[PDB]
C-alpha cells in the first residue's frame, strides 16, 4: 500500500496470537509493544526518545504480521504509550519512504 | 528519492541559514529541533514520546528545507534527543510510506 501522512500511520498487527494497533515509525530503531506475554528468553533493555527512557524486555525471533505482511525479528515489551513498529521490522516488509 | 530503512533515515535540513541533520519520522506528528534561535514570537506546547512529556517552544511559518525540498511551517524547539522531521512537514514535501 501507499500510506499518506495526513494522519498517524496506524495499522493492525498480529503478535503472539493477539491483534493490536501499531504506529509505523521510521524514527524508531526498534519495535516496542505494550505489556503482553511472549515466548522465549528475554533480557532487559533501556530505550529512549522524547521524554527520556523506559525499561523494556527484549525478545528475539518473534513473528509479527503487519498489515498482512509477515516479518520476524526482535520485539521489545514494556510500558510504551503507543505500540511502535520500528525499522527492524519495517525493512522486512519492504517499507520505504518516498518523495 | 526512495529511502530504505536499513539505516536511520537521516537527511540534511536547512533552517536559519544553517545546515543540520534530522531524522525523517513518520511516527512524529510534529517537527522538533534541538535548541537554536528562531525569529518571532513563540507559543507553549507539550509533546510526548516513549519516555514521557517535555515542554517545547512553538514557532509558526518557519522556512525550512528538507533534503532539498522547501517547506514553510511549524517548528518546535526544545530538549529532543534528536532533530526530527514529522508529519506536518513530511506532508509538505509529498512523502509517503510504501510497501
Ligand atoms: C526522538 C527520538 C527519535 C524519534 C522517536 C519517535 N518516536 C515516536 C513514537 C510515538 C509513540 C510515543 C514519537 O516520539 N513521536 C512523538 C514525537 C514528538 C512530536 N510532537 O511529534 C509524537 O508524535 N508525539 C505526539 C504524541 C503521540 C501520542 N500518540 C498516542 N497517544 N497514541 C505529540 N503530539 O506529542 N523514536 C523513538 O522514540 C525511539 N528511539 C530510537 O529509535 C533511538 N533513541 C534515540 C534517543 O535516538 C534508539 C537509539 O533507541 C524509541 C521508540 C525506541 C526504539
Amino acid at each position: 500500500p501507499q500510506i499518506t501522512l495526513w494522519k498517524r500511520p496506524l495499522v493492525t498487527i498480529k503478535i503472539g496470537g493477539q491483534l493490536k494497533e501499531a504506529l509505523l515509525d521510521t524514527g524508531a530503531d526498534d519495535t516496542v509493544i505494550e505489556e503482553m506475554s511472549l515466548p522465549g528468553r528475554w533480557k532487559p533493555k533501556m530505550i529512549g526518545g522524547v521524554g527520556g527512557f523506559i525499561k523494556v524486555r527484549q525478545y528475539d525471533q518473534i513473528i509479527i504480521e503487519i498489515a498482512g505482511h509477515k516479518a520476524i525479528g526482535t520485539v521489545l515489551v514494556g510500558p510504551t504509550p503507543v505500540n511502535i513498529i520500528g525499522r527492524n521490522l519495517l525493512t522486512q516488509i519492504g517499507a520505504t519512504l518516498n518523495f
